[PDB]
């Protein structure tokens, strides 16, 4: 019954099969993005149209197609060919990683520069990376990737811990042709291994960690139905699965009283991107977008019992298509569970005599990804008091490089002759708003210091201002931390008790946003990474803030194009979507695998209740 | 044995028969603070001196003294007299807050407001204040409360949802009189009740939350010898409790190898200061100093097992001193225990077929307490990776005031009638920084931009910079989150395998400062709060950054005076003192019982350690 139920596999092979008959999915054609889309807006009125947006790639090297099927109607509503030049690349083929190795394994340049390092070319792995657009003209319009290589000495070593600097190679892996092979100069290739599951390198194991037992004697507190149906203490929401975005949450709503009030309407992780601040030239090309280029929900772990998720889990295992239009689960890939959260609510009141506490709750939403050498956990998180919360976790280990003799300043050394360029890890939270309903505004708020003077003769005043941003051309934010700045999200059409304006407040961690030259390609195809808060006006075709179609796509798509029709955003259909990062200066301690960081946000009620909401949460 | 222990209840006492048999507790004293006296540097090599400082008031008027005694010999170390004008009044006595109300009651001003206002002077609660220090000449050398009224409507009522704006009294806790009763105009008193005890108000209490069950079959991992001493998973330190600062921690090191490695000679919350931004002249002399003024120690909470702290918990009970020297047993007022922290380290590597995941702990350290209408928590963890970090916790019930008609800018509004006035919660964490051993320096870390050219002509490429503090004059620094600016704490001395002076980097939450006008007698009280960052050369007699006497000081005490002083701090024995705050705006979801809001800061081992410290972590 539900339009926002998780993509079953017979409707992927009922796409499959629709493509098939439209003549759109012959033996040379692969799906490289396939995903169900959202119902339309208004349509909730009529009955049931699944649609699937599907993006395919032609091996032969003919043009690429877009295309949405209805799988209701058994129809292609439409299909048009892809001039990749100009609009973009379709996303990286998990096929197309493989090439790269392969082909230059009998590249005479590629295998002269091993010979100079006196490397075994059977034991070199290559990390096949995204190309972006840089100065090379005869990319424009081939899908290229760009090989670094790291030596392997055996098969269970971690390569990681042997990059071959001074090397990289460009491949079309379409013509299976090595385009550029460049060696700028031979480097050691730093000998200490990476193994952490050596016990040479990890010393004895600790037998003093006791068992710590976290169990629901009674089951869980949510329930699901309809497959992804999740309701929790109050909450109601559906937890979606895309290959590009991973899990997406729809229709985040809060029961107050009889009332179902709409929160959020979609909650996604709409982009991530992962630019490298090393000038070397056999590193200054890499930025991966690891939602927009590798489709992060296709690399989804499979989740452990025991060690990935503790508890009582009730586990998602979304579907997703193959290559070539086939079904294919991702057994245990999204985690559900509801954790103690410490103190709610306290107070030992002298003067009644009543001493109360309570204790606080989140039901979690997660799931892992891999993509080469790093992980990343995507957390959602709902409070028992209205906070909605979103962490990302990164670990894995650190992508290498020679570390220069006499230093760097860009790379930091993780052991003897082993370096690790700074980088950033850059997110893009989509928050699709329905604060109350669709009719929404946001409001910048900054705290207000005062004068000592005149109504205000102690000079303890302090006060804030809020500032409606009423068209796009005023919503591209930025972070003041020193300020407290925030934003509120609030629906002016509907009224708290007090006859104010109900409202939900972000907060940002305030971390450094994109780093990288203005002028840069970095910076043109991340713009969205350079502020912190956009604003625009909801569309059904404004799904990313990079665009449809990233790889090897240069500025001109995403968010400033969006920005630029400065539609109203007051009182209106809106999207925030706010940028927040890590900047990683590796550290000696994250080698050779990385203790977990993590950055993230949370939106709190301002004002959106008539109370606290968790008035009638009972003694423990 | 251990110089680091808690206080006994002997001791407690002992140091009473000290006191009355030099003639120093007479019928008049009372002990306004006790408590025992770390050791000083170097003291290891001599046999101990268990030595406790007391400050005497006496309720006579007679001139208030401060007295060391050792218990360890039975003597008066030294006594000396206070002139309070100068050097600041003593804490306030729990029995002189109790005056307050009492000599009001009887107060013909103070019955007229009432009678103005048709309320019942039995059923009107006063909040007795601390008063600072103000336009009032009078009040230099005198002990002062300032009291505002809450009207309790029977015995088990909120009076905190029935404020009486427009009133105001000062009062002599010594000399027993009103000086001043300020009566500005009537405000309706808000009407609606905040009881959340109150099922008309809490509605049915939810039935659907099912048990989580915290257990540990084998016990805790950490052990407790000699009291206090704990040591879980590398870490080494020893937990104090002091009736003003709370508790402390002391000789937090680690274990890496055959050495343990000091990281933190004694961590605390030396002050905080909760002041309020509402000019009206009813409350804009109102300033909290939690710590200075109140003794954050004194009121800390007994802790109830399954309520306050899950899973298994031990516990500290601290003795205190009452008034008259007899020893109090605060009953489980500090929880110890390990909780589960998610994935620690996690990789699933496509080249080497190994999978791996780890989870992280962290150990707790916490105590609970309650000034008034606020509730403060205090949580202290230790991490498997090395990072240590504090996190404050606010709930209780919020401050009160009319909401004026036509509305405020320095006030919010909470329910019909009822304000919120605007303020802020700022902490100071003391930090006796100890990186393997005392001789340390404190770099400031920011980003650094770099501009696309020669040398980075992609325009990708980012750096960083270090600037070491070198004297105290230039150890007073600010935040800048876009640069994301941090401070490292290091040795020079000691160095990593990597040839890198090992140090611990400390990370803020970069909230906003204190806001009050420069020249304020709040800035200049607190001048610590307006600054994040200071670093001081260490002194035995330099405890707290807002001096020994806070009560009712002129300002410029304690870390304006200490920087003054511009020692070298390159290299050196140091103390970072890093103010962290919340800004409250108050929000309707925070009546009538605020939901828990947090603020904190971390510190990461930063080239400490030689590789990742947790590579023995078995798996689970
Ligand atoms: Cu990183
Ligand atoms: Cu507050
Ligand atoms: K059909
Ligand atoms: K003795
Ligand atoms: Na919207
Ligand atoms: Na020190």
């Amino acid at each position: 019954a539900s339009p926002f139920r998780l993509a079953s596999a017979g409707e992927i092979s009922e796409v499959q099969g629709i493509l098939r008959t439209a003549g759109l999915l012959g033996p040379e054609k692969r799906i490289a993005y396939l995903g169900v889309l959202d119902p339309a807006r208004g349509a909730g009125s009529e009955a049931e149209d699944r649609r699937f947006r599907v993006f395919i790639h032609d091996v032969s090297g003919a043009r690429p197609q877009e295309v949405t099927v209805s799988v209701t109607n058994g129809t292609v509503i439409s299909a048009v060919e892809l001039d990749t030049a100009a609009t973009g690349e379709l996303p990286v083929l998990e096929e197309e990683f493989e090439v790269v190795e392969q082909l230059l394994a009998t590249d005479e340049r590629w295998l002269k520069a091993l010979a100079a390092r006196n490397l075994d070319v059977s034991k070199v792995r290559v990390a096949p990376l995204s190309a972006g657009v840089f100065e090379y003209a005869e990319e424009r319009g081939r899908r290229i990737l760009r090989g670094l290589a790291f030596v392997q000495d055996f098969p269970e070593d971690s390569a990681w811990a042997h990059p071959v600097d001074g090397l990289v190679a460009y491949v079309d892996v379409v013509s299976k042709e090595v385009t550029r092979v460049i060696d700028t100069g031979v480097f050691p290739v730093p000998a200490e291994h990476g193994n952490y599951t050596d016990p040479e390198l990890t010393g004895p194991l600790r037998t003093t960690q006791k068992p710590i037992s976290i169990t629901q004697p009674e089951g869980p507190s949510f329930t699901v139905t309809g497959g992804n149906h999740i309701e929790w203490e109050k909450w109601s929401l559906d937890v979606g699965f895309d290959v590009r975005e991973g899990v997406v949450l729809h229709n985040i709503a809060f029961r107050d009283g009889d009332r179902l009030r709409p929160i959020i309407n979609r909650a996604s992780i709409a982009e991530m991107v992962v630019p490298y601040g090393d000038p070397s030239p056999i590193r200054s090309w890499q930025n991966y977008f690891d939602t927009g280029e590798y489709l992060v929900g296709q690399y989804a772990n499979s989740l452990e019992l025991g060690c990935d998720c503790l508890g009582d889990i009730t586990y998602l295992s979304p579907v997703i298509s193959d290559a070539f239009g086939n079904p294919r689960e991702i057994r245990n890939g999204i985690c559900m569970h509801e954790e103690d959260w410490g103190i709610l609510a306290k107070h030992s009141d002298l003067w009644s005599g009543i001493n109360y506490t309570r204790r606080n709750r989140r039901m979690v939403i997660s799931f892992f990804t891999t993509i080469g050498n790093y992980d990343y956990g995507f957390y959602w998180y709902l409070y028992l008091d209205g906070t909605i919360e979103f962490e990302a976790k990164a670990t894995g280990v650190v992508f290498t490089s020679a570390f220069p003799e006499g230093g760097s300043d860009n790379i930091s050394q993780l052991a003897p002759g082993l370096g690790a360029p700074f980088h950033q890890h850059i997110f893009s939270a989509r928050l699709d708003m329905a604060i109350d309903g669709f009719t929404n505004r946001v409001e910048e708020e900054d705290v207000v210091r005062q004068t000592m003077g005149p109504g205000n003769e102690r000079g303890n005043a302090f006060s804030r201002k809020r500032t409606v941003l009423t068209r796009e051309s005023e919503a591209v934010r930025e972070a003041d931390a020193r300020t407290g700045r925030t934003w509120i999200i609030s629906n002016p059409e509907s009224k708290n008790r007090l006859n104010e304006p109900v409202g939900y407040k972000l907060h940002a961690h305030n971390q450094p946003t994109l780093l990288a030259d203005p002028g840069s390609s970095i910076a043109r195809r991340a713009a969205f990474a350079t502020k912190d808060l956009w604003v625009t006006r909801y569309a059904d075709d404004e799904r990313y803030p990079t665009g449809d179609f990233v790889n090897q796509h240069s500025g001109g798509a995403g968010l400033p194009s969006y920005i630029a029709q400065d539609r109203d955003i007051d009182g209106q259909d809106i999207v925030v979507w706010h940028t927040f990062g890590l900047t990683h200066f590796p550290r000696v301690e994250d080698w050779p695998i990385m203790p977990v960081d993590t950055v993230g946000f949370k939106l709190r009620p301002e004002g959106f209740f008539d109370r606290s909401p968790v008035l009638d949460v009972p003694a423990n």
